[PDB]
């Protein structure tokens, strides 16, 4: 298929854990990020099928959504918020590879990782 299987929210060989601040990446973080105007791109995986771009998976060989991100935190899937936050800096990064300086979709991702790096900036002790 041109859809590469989706990222993993689960991993029965991997540790789980919870904490303050991937309890506040979840419920602060994520949830408000998902409402701003510009999410909607970022809520799911890429579908190359559906967007037409069999080229995307070509280029990307780390995807990174933020609905994988927000089902790895409702799994406790992440040991910590370092760990979650990294998968938000991939998808971030993913943009700017996938696409060109001054798109649309790049100054989405733009906006939203400006909004991102605020709201991380103090996390919960
Ligand atoms: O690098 C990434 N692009 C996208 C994405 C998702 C949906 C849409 Cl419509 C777009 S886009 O920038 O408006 N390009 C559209 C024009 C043809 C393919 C989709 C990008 C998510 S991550």
């Amino acid at each position: 298929s041109m859809n590469p299987p989706p990222p993993e929210t689960s991993n029965p060989n991997k540790p789980k854990r919870q904490t303050n601040q991937l309890q506040y990446l979840l419920r602060v973080v994520l949830k408000t990020l998902w409402k701003h105007q510009f999410a909607w791109p970022f809520q799911q995986p890429v579908d190359a099928v559906k967007l037409n771009l069999p080229d995307y998976y070509k280029i990307i060989k780390t995807p990174m959504d933020m609905g994988t991100i927000k089902k790895r935190l409702e799994n406790n899937y992440y040991w910590n918020a370092q760990e979650c936050i990294q998968d938000f800096n991939t998808m971030f990064t993913n943009c700017y590879i996938y696409n060109k300086p001054g798109d649309d979709i790049v100054l989405m991702a733009e906006a939203l990782e400006k909004l991102f790096l605020q709201k991380i900036n103090e996390l919960p002790t």
